[PDB]
């Protein structure tokens, strides 16, 4: 099955799932000469004061940090978005060295990781109608720098021990994602797909302009998990980004001049 090796990593992927080549796929490359401000677009309405945090999931490719999305508890409105979409869980992206890791790119340039919040749109009902449809995800997406630590991460890293490899979980319950949130809100958005296979084009990408900071010490922490199940050899749990793919047909707009 898929992962990020040489064997089985994202060169590989079309086979098994053929939109991989398709008209919409994500990560891209931001050219920050070639996006547009487009003053028509609103800022984002992130609502995140009463999240509820559920678990941490080690899924063998990332980990999930999942989220109740039973009422609108955590929603993402506003920006170029129409409607509302429900917070369901957020992951990251990662690599070997600080000089990569990132999926989307700016010019170029490769951030050491990068946070995935993903989000539903209500009208449609539950997640798996969600992504059957062109708009029926919304994912914020935030760099990450190694720098400065980041408190609000802390509690994340803590935890990575107890969930090492595949298929473990542990109760993850009151994390506020609002600690993981920089400054600003500026962004960039265009149409895309989930990064990892069944590589659905069903995603309004909103990448937030502002990295965020993280010390060496919590990127070192997240490069100790595996992508192995217990007792299995160990396969260190990095590089686990997909590259960034053709813009093709597509128009990347700045909510900022």
């Amino acid at each position: 099955h898929w992962g990020y090796g040489k064997h089985n990593g994202p060169e590989h992927w079309h086979k098994d799932f053929p939109i991989a080549k398709g008209e919409r796929q994500s990560p891209v490359d931001i050219d920050t000469h070639t996006a547009k401000y487009d003053p028509s677009l609103k800022p984002l309405s992130v609502s995140y004061d009463q999240a509820t945090s559920l678990r941490i999931l080690n899924n063998g490719h990332a980990f999930n940090v999942e989220f109740d999305d039973s009422q609108d508890k955590a929603v993402l409105k506003g920006g170029p978005l129409d409607g509302t979409y429900r917070l369901i869980q957020f992951h990251f992206h990662w690599g070997s060295l600080d000089g990569q890791g990132s999926e989307h790119t700016v010019d170029k340039k490769k951030y050491a990781a990068e946070l995935h919040l993903v989000h539903w749109n209500t009208k449609y009902g539950d997640f798996g109608k969600a992504v059957q449809q062109p708009d029926g995800l919304a994912v914020l997406g935030i760099f990450l720098k190694v720098g400065s630590a980041k408190p609000g991460l802390q509690k994340v890293v803590d935890v990575l021990d107890s969930i090492k490899t595949k298929g473990k979980s542990a109760d993850f319950t009151n994390f506020d994602p609002r600690g993981l949130l920089p400054e600003s809100l500026d962004y960039w958005t265009y149409p895309g797909s989930l990064t990892t296979p069944p590589l659905l084009e069903c995603v309004t990408w909103i990448v937030l302009k502002e990295p965020i900071s993280v010390s060496s010490e919590q990127v070192l922490k997240f490069r100790k998990l595996n992508f192995n199940g217990e007792g299995e050899p160990e396969e260190l749990m990095v590089d686990n980004w997909r590259p960034a793919q053709p813009l093709k047909n597509r128009q990347i707009k700045a909510s900022f001049k």
